[PDB]
């Protein structure tokens, strides 16, 4: 069900190997539905190419956009397991720091703060 399982780590890294050939300015993303969740639709894709300059805050907002949320719906975003420590870091940085050993940035979404 979820990509890591979809995936051997041969073919993840693979992947990231060639995003970086063929889309070398984007961070390799996967964006995952906490397996909880109730509230939140899925998204249409689990793998995006996020242009490296857009910070967090912006990448919460464009996932906002893709589920089309409204005002008043809570939507909590973890990179590699953990609360972002602050949304005004650029995904480039963020990437360098969070990155798994496959070479994706790991994040998994939910309307709760309580995963
Ligand atoms: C970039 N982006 C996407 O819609 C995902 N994507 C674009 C290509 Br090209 C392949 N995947 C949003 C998250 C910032
Ligand atoms: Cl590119």
């Amino acid at each position: 069900k979820t990509f890591k399982q979809r995936r051997t780590f041969e073919q993840r890294v693979e992947d990231v190997r060639l995003i970086r050939e063929q889309h070398p300015t984007k961070i390799p993303v996967i964006i995952e539905r906490y397996k909880g969740e109730k509230q939140l639709p899925v998204l249409d894709k689990t793998k995006f190419l996020v242009p490296d300059h857009v910070n967090m805050s912006e990448l919460i907002k464009i996932i906002r956009r893709r589920l089309q949320l409204n005002a008043n719906q809570a939507f909590f975003l973890l990179v590699n397991g953990h609360s972002m420590v602050s949304v005004s870091t650029p995904i480039s940085e963020v990437y360098e720091s969070e990155k798994d050993e496959d070479g994706f940035l790991y994040m998994v979404y939910a309307s709760q703060e309580t995963f």
